[PDB]
C-alpha cells in the first residue's frame, strides 16, 4: 500500500515509542504496527529516529530498548537490541556493511551491524558535547557535534577504515578534523546527484548557512533565512532540515515551510501557507519524498493530545492530503520505503 511510516517518541513516564502508518489510498492511520507484526515486542522511550542503511530500517530509541532492525516493508524484526549503552540513542548513522555508529547526549558509540557490540568513544575530541546525526562520505564519517558545549566543537571527519579497526577500545583517541561548519543544535546532511554533501551550519550568533561539502572536503557557503532554528540538543530530536538527490531542499523556518536550493537558499516565498489552528509543528516537523514528490508535515496541539498528518505536492506547495488523530503519540520523524 501506498503511505508513509511515522516514527513515534511515545508518552515519556508511560509507555514506549511506536511506529504508524498513514495509508494515503484509505486517508487512514494504523497505530503500534512493529508491535502488531511482532508478537508484542515494542520499541524503547523515546524513539527519535530512524536510517534505513543497507535495506533495513534502523529504529533508535533513547532509553531501554534502544535499536530495532526491521524489514521497512513488514516491519518483521531482524533483531532488537535492548540496550546498547549507558549513554542515550539518538540516531543510527551507517558506515558501511559491518559497522554504524549511535549518536548521544555525550560521545558517540560504534555498532557491529552482525553481534550489535557496541564501543562508545570517550576520548574523540569534544564530543563528550553531545552528537546529532551525521553521514558517511568519501570514507569519512561527517559527524554533527554539539557546538553549544564546552569547547564549541565543529563538524568533525573521521576516517572510517580507523573507527572500523577490529581492536578499536573506548578509549582510543580516534584521529579527527574539524570543518568549518558550527552546530549549535541538531543538523542533517543530504546527498546529491552532484556527489556532494549538504548541510545546515547554525553559528553561535544564530545565524544559519546552507553549506556544500565537496569530494575534497572543501567548502562552500550561502546564507539561509535567519529564522531557520536547528534541533535543540536539550532535548534532541531530527532537525526539519532534509532534501532530494536533485538539490531541493526544505526547512521549518518562523513556523513556516520553504522550498530551496543552493542558488536560492533563502526564500521570501513559502512553499505553502497551509496552518490548522492551534497545531504547531512537532518533532522533525516536516520530510520528503524524492521518488513520490510529496512533502510530509506533522503537527500537534499544544497539549500534545491530538495530531495532525498534511501530504503536500513538494514542487508546487498544494495540499494533497491530511489526517487528524488523537493520542499521546509524539510524532518524531518520517521514513518513506
Ligand atoms: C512539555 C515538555 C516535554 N518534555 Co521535557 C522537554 N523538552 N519538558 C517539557 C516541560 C514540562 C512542563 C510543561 N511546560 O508542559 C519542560 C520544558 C519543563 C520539560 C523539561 C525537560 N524535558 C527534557 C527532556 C530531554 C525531555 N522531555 C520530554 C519528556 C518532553 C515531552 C515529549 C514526550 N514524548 O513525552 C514533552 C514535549 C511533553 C510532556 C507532556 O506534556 N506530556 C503529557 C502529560 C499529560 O504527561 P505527563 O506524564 O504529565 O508529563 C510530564 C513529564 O513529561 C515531565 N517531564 C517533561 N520532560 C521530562 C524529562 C525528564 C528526563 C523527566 C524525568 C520528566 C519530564 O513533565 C510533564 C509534566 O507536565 C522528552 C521525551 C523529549 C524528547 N523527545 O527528547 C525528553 C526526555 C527523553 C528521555 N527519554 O529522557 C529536559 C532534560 C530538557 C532540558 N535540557 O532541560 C527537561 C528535564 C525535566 C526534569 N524532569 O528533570
Amino acid at each position: 500500500g501506498k503511505g508513509c511510516l511515522i516514527i513515534n517518541e511515545g508518552w515519556f513516564g508511560h509507555g514506549s515509542g511506536s511506529i504508524s502508518f498513514y495509508n494515503y489510498e484509505k486517508n487512514s492511520i494504523e497505530h503500534w504496527c512493529y508491535k502488531n507484526q511482532n508478537f508484542g515486542d515494542v520499541l524503547g522511550v523515546t524513539s527519535q529516529s530512524a536510517t534505513l542503511w543497507n535495506g533495513k530500517l534502523y529504529v533508535c530509541s533513547k532509553e531501554d530498548n534502544q535499536l530495532v532492525v526491521m524489514d521497512p516493508k513488514t516491519l518483521y524484526a531482524e533483531n532488537s537490541c535492548g540496550k546498547l549503552a549507558n549513554y542515550q540513542a539518538y540516531e543510527f548513522i551507517g558506515l558501511n556493511d559491518d559497522y554504524g555508529i549511535i549518536t548521544h547526549g555525550g560521545y558517540f558509540s560504534r555498532i557491529n551491524l552482525k553481534t550489535f557490540e557496541t564501543i562508545t568513544l570517550v576520548s574523540v575530541g569534544n564530543t563528550y558535547t553531545g552528537t546529532g546525526s551525521g553521514i558517511a562520505y568519501n570514507g569519512k564519517l561527517i559527524l554533527n557535534v554539539n557546538s553549544s558545549g564546552w569547547g564549541s566543537p565543529k563538524v568533525y571527519t573521521i576516517d572510517i577504515a580507523e573507527l572500523c579497526s577490529p581492536d578499536l577500545k573506548p578509549t582510543d583517541k580516534v584521529a579527527f578534523q574539524e570543518l568549518d561548519i558550527a552546530t549549535y543544535g541538531g543538523t542533517r546532511f543530504v546527498q546529491c546527484k552532484d556527489g556532494n554533501i549538504y548541510t545546515v551550519e547554525t553559528t553561535k550568533d544564530g545565524k544559519n548557512n546552507l553549506v556544500r561539502i565537496n569530494a575534497d572536503f572543501s567548502l562552500k557557503k550561502v546564507a539561509m533565512r535567519d529564522d531557520y532554528s536547528p534541533s535543540s540538543f536539550g532535548a534532541y530530536r531530527e532537525a526539519s532540515f532534509c532534501g532530494t538527490p536533485e538539490g531541493i531542499f526544505y526547512y521549518i523556518a518562523g513556523g513556516k515551510i520553504y522550498k530551496a536550493t543552493f542558488d536560492n537558499p533563502a526564500p521570501e516565498e513559502t512553499l505553502t501557507e497551509y496552518t490548522k489552528e492551534g497545531y504547531g509543528f512537532y518533532g522533525a516537523g516536516i520530510r520528503v519524498n524524492p521518488k513520490t514528490n510529496e512533502l510530509l508535515a506533522m503537527y500537534l496541539t499544544g497539549d500534545y493530545q491530538k495530531n495532525l498528518l498534511v501530504r503536500f505536492n513538494a514542487a508546487t506547495g498544494e495540499k494533497i492530503s491530511e489526517i487528524a488523530y488523537d493520542g499521546y503519540y509524539f510524532p518524531a520523524t518520517f521514513i518513506f520505503n
